[PDB]
């Protein structure tokens, strides 16, 4: 679509969680304009694996990104992540959003055990740090939904002749509205301010951006 | 002085910490007028229990607060908390800024084993849970140089006849430099933004004065 | 009661847990024979302060003990803890076992705000590194039954001229019966097996009579 | 040889820690004899890719083994745990025992980015827990020497023709002699007496061959 395309995604609200910090940062910087004539175009994706690849795929093909960054919460994590590795299995320790769960299931048959993500992550961390933002690398996604769409992204972008194409996964914390519903009887959890969370967001976008020139 | 003063105090950096949120937020907040005709005093203690307790005697007596909020670092905790209790011991796991530890050692002898903290607690949870702001109550604030000038200044305002001033300890968690200083080798920080620990601190501070 | 007593109690079952590693030591310990011709007497007390308060009263009134050691589970921490103090407070974070709850409430009025412990806990710590066992002091043991009966049973004392008898609390791991029967959907518990945790109260045993020599 | 051989290995001590669960464990287990003619097979590797690698490919040859179990010590997890996928990246939070680091490296150029773990994991999982032994599977090993030699072992096997070699990891806790060597400005660390240990590696191995 003329000028380059960051595809942003978010996930839905799940479990017991009212809000989804993923959710609110994918809906802020829709439309953000960076550097070089990137412009950001987000969505949000259900917690449900088979219609979220179905709407990942329609984003995929309609909007031919030059970069795609995937975000979800990592409720426990205290600070941003970048996701090394996507695999090939679903094995849901909770219940999807359908009610729905895996056991020890491969994603696809006759694919990969893994995609290795293909952000530039060694320059986000850095950016981060330029931003005052801690944050690190993650060799595990979990086997739940936001590993599904790393895996789901990566292997349909290598079928489709745009592995050169860079994407990752982005695990934030909770937010404040995530860290008050925890019950008096569970431990408390990390969390950041939704505007940090979001700037966190914005300058890992800005990184991947600047880096695909 | 004529009109209500919450003394409102944090700490200086200390181990290996390069800033310190607690000194970030009492700087911020010194001087901010609150409903009542109150307003907030700050003060930065060393972390050093000797010269802690006598620049605290020294704010206790000359600023003669209606209210006394103790700031300091809790550097691993996720949410603000408010320390219930203050123990009449020193024992340190790592030393001071003065080099110094001190192994199971009572504060004053022949004085209580602890103080209970005497804020408003739970109406502080619910200022902050009015403001979005995650946070509890803490059972130990430690044996180290925070829970000494707990201890210290409950014991103080006892002694002076002022048990009747609402006295406690706000710890906050680590702010963005604190956690961007932790070793690679380590596990990372919860950490929160220096402007929500600035605000956490601001809206105990309203809800302390608001009780009085 | 002639020879010297060490009082020794461990608490029944209490919330989703269904077993006690506090209430399986007790058991195995009682009657065992220590140098200097004391000997363990064990009860196990209700997690209930009110039931709990009136057994252990009657405890130290009829026994007379020598010693106190009085233990309980918390589940989550790693090693054997020695709790340092005893504050005069119950708040409940769960319900007891008669689905009680208490908010900020003052155990005693006109009593103290806390008392310390008065085992030898540096000797116990001591001992417990020579028999190979990790463990610590801890500075808080909540505000729930354990920290009652610490409570209780010091200030019993020094009411009764009995200051001078060592009396604390020890903290115990889950065993594997009770982290086994942690749901799937919550964070797996750190635990020792039932051998290993019977012997640390053991050699705390042993270390509390041989200083009352 | 003639009969089915079980091979187990386990890791020298590194960093600062003084011991190494998983060495004991496959010291102790070594020449068990297992149901169905099995016998364990044990081998102590060094904690550097280089020389592990090397000694892992001589007894994966030299041994021709039915079954491969590799352990390892986790220092910090509570419970034992199995691995269900061994990625091809060293990425090294810690020097190894050459003192060595790898930053983002690929292990071998034009591989796969992962195996999975052939291991029967929910036999295992199912004999721990009749055996009364709390545990479950791991999806990251790290990116250290443990998960290095989980990788070199699966692409070893497929590249040889024999993928069906059931092969896995399994991380330990800390034993005591581990967690009693931690300094006291560390937190605690979760362990098991080595006897556990040692018995949740010998019930996996029962419950591997047994599948077989
Ligand atoms: O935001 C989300 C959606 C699913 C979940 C995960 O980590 O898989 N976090
Ligand atoms: O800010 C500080 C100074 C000392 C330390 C403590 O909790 O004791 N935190
Ligand atoms: O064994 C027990 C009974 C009550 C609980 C506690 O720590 O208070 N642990
Ligand atoms: O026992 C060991 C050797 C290396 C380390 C690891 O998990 O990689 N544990
Ligand atoms: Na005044
Ligand atoms: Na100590
Ligand atoms: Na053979
Ligand atoms: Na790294």
């Amino acid at each position: 679509g003329s000028m380059p395309t960051l595809l942003l995604t978010g996930f839905e609200p799940f479990h017991t969680h009212p809000d989804n910090p993923s959710a609110q940062a994918a809906q802020e910087l829709h439309g953000l304009e960076l550097p070089g004539g990137w412009g950001v175009h987000s969505a949000l994706l259900p917690v449900e694996p088979h219609a979220a690849g179905a709407a990942l795929t329609r984003l995929l093909s309609e909007q031919d990104p030059g970069a795609v960054l995937l975000t979800g919460l990592a409720a426990g994590r205290p600070q941003v992540t970048l996701e090394r590795v996507g695999v090939g299995v679903m094995d849901f320790q909770i219940p999807d959003n359908a009610g729905q769960t895996y056991r020890d299931q491969p994603i696809e048959p006759d694919a990969p055990a893994a995609y290795l993500a293909t952000l530039p992550l060694r320059a986000i961390l850095a950016a981060w740090r330029e931003a005052e933002i801690p944050g690190d690398i993650s060799n595990s996604a979990g086997l739940y939904v936001c590993n599904f769409v790393l895996y789901h992204a990566l292997h349909w972008l290598r079928e489709h002749g745009r592995g050169a194409v860079p994407c990752g996964f982005l695990h934030v914390p909770a937010n404040a509205a995530v860290a008050l519903a925890v019950p008096a009887d569970r431990p408390p959890l990390p969390y950041l301010p939704q505007s940090e969370i979001t700037r966190a967001v914005r300058v890992a976008a800005e990184a991947i951006t600047a880096q695909s020139s």
